[PDB]
């Protein structure tokens, strides 16, 4: 049950209406892309003998639901607002229904779908960038509307030799918008038919299992060759599509693989610690305070999360309540870089409470002790020196290096990464010249949103500084790796397509300083 099947990436606003009213009953709803607004998001939900389309928007920070709260995946809204029936009133005070999910047909969110392509070109991707239970599902090229799976079976690891390994075609016919392997039972899906086959694998005479073991690999690209992938993922034609956005739907449609528990951010004496009480931290990746002995009662909860591939911790922007239990992550944890993606106030609403003193101040938050040494204003970013020691306690003054990002515009994503790269690349380098430092602190509003896309951005630049030019980097499996350790880690496209941008302006620097040295 993960499904995300409810999510129709390709859909009108007109043909969700038609959907509900035809294949669906009063409780049935969707989830859509909306056409007015491309950061915008509409839940169109049967709601008596009528269709009720309720919008979701999402800025970079979190998704918001109009006359609801706020969320991190798109999916744990629906796993809210099903699991809590009597939130989503419209108010007026009638209440709106989530209990049936409808589910889409539509295959392009999902890794194993390919589009366009053909036999010959299909094996070739299967034994050049392939392994034993490697599958795609392309485009039929002789009968048309139809599909075919290919399936590789090899000699165990498959690499080296020759004759064990094998690609077996499977025909897959469409007709009447079921699909079926010409016999047998006929599917709503490629999804319900690939799952099926999936835990249930085809065998053929003779007694070969056909094991739909792990998709293909498109996304694993070498570093020097990104500036010919963002090219492709450029190009619009949407059969299909913006390639950014085509490959980011498929990243989405893989969120509900990772629900995992948040419960000690759920409980009543740590329900006014979150700034957003549905945005929580994943329970097995939380910082754990260690207060001691209560002084009561001590308590451990603290919206943040360890990010580790040097490591990171993703929190949120301090509350008033949270600044205290904020300066002991830092301590506790030998933090000496902190990263704040947010202004003060952005908007008029407030994302983040100062927990610095002022310049030359010294303030206390309870057992720790906060010096202000220095304020450095460069544009786009702000550096403080800070001294951080224990109230009543010797040796335990230590310097942190405050890093406050200010240019980053209140609607969507900067235009030139060239800011933020520099940005990370002192940031960076005060790291890394302090020896067994802690983690990054990056924090924003709700630090799923710049403090993911800051950290991805992070991860891939280590990479490439240290391994090289001639590395694989994969965005993807990096943005799923760090959204298994914090919920909703990088929000949305424009902060995805940014992350490419960013990784393609790096390594053009880094050709041209090569060059340079060279005259
Ligand atoms: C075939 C192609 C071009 C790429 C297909 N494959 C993709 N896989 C991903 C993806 C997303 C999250 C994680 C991973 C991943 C990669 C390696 C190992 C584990 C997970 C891949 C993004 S696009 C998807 C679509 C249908 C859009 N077309």
């Amino acid at each position: 049950m993960t499904s995300r099947r409810w999510f129709h990436p390709n859909i009108t606003g007109v043909e969700a209406e038609n959907l509900l009213l035809t294949r669906g009953v009063d409780g049935s709803f969707l989830a859509r892309p909306s056409k007015s607004n491309p950061g915008d998001f509409t839940l169109s939900v049967r709601r008596n003998g009528a269709v009720t389309h309720i919008k979701i928007q999402n800025t970079g920070d979190y998704y918001d639901l109009y006359g609801g709260e706020k969320f991190a995946t798109l999916a744990a809204l629906v796993q809210y607002y099903m699991e809590h029936h009597g939130q989503l009133k419209e108010k007026n005070g009638d209440v709106i229904e989530l209990k049936y999910p409808l589910n889409c047909a539509d295959p392009t969110s999902e890794r194993w779908f390919h589009g366009h392509l053909s036999g010959k070109e299909a094996e070739k991707l299967l034994t050049e960038k392939g392994k034993h239970g490697s599958f795609l599902v392309r485009e039929s090229q002789s009968h048309p509307g139809d599909f075919v799976l290919s399936v590789r079976t090899g000699d165990d690891k498959g690499e080296s030799n020759d004759g064990k390994s094998k690609v077996t075609h499977v025909m897959i016919r469409c007709q009447e918008l079921k699909y079926d392997v010409g016999g047998g039972e006929r599917f709503d899906s490629l999804t319900d038919l690939v799952e099926h086959y999936k835990k249930n694998p085809m065998v053929e005479t003779l007694g070969t299992v056909l094991q739909l073991k792990q998709p293909l690999n498109t996304t694993r690209i070498n570093a020097a060759e990104i500036e010919s992938r963002v090219r492709e993922l450029s190009k619009l034609a949407e059969k299909v599509k913006q390639g950014f956005w085509e490959e980011f739907e498929t990243l989405q449609q893989q969120e509900c693989k990772l629900l995992y528990s948040r419960k000690e951010g759920q409980r009543q004496e740590n329900k006014n610690k979150n700034r957003y009480k549905n945005i929580l931290p994943f329970d097995h990746t939380r910082v754990v305070l260690h207060d001691g002995d209560p002084n009561e009662p001590v308590s451990d909860y603290i919206n943040a999360n360890i990010i580790m591939p040097k490591s990171y911790i993703a929190t949120q922007g301090c509350l008033q309540n949270t600044v205290n239990d904020f300066w002991r992550m830092v301590f506790q944890e030998n933090s000496r870089v902190i990263v704040m993606t947010t202004k003060e106030v952005e908007r008029g609403k407030s994302k983040c409470v100062k927990y610095w003193p002022d310049e030359y101040a010294l303030k206390e938050y309870g057992v720790m002790r906060v010096r202000n040494v220095k304020e450095s204003a460069a544009h786009d970013y702000t550096l403080r020196e800070l001294k951080l020691s224990k109230v009543g306690q010797g040796n335990t003054e230590r310097t942190v290096w405050q890093y406050h990002f200010r240019t980053w515009p209140d609607h969507g994503v900067p235009s030139d990464p060239g800011g933020v790269l520099d940005f990370l690349e002192e940031v960076h380098h005060k790291q890394e010249s302090i020896m067994d430092a802690g983690p990054v602190v990056v924090h924003c509003s709700a630090g799923i949103g710049r403090t993911g896309t800051f950290i991805v951005i992070d991860i891939l630049i280590d990479i490439i500084r240290e391994k090289g030019v001639d590395c694989d980097i994969d965005v993807p499996k990096t943005i799923q790796m760090v959204r298994s350790q914090r919920s909703g880690m990088v929000q949305t496209e424009a902060q995805y397509r940014f992350i490419y941008m960013a990784v393609q302006h790096y390594i053009e620097t880094l050709q041209r300083r090569i060059e340079e040295e060279q005259k």
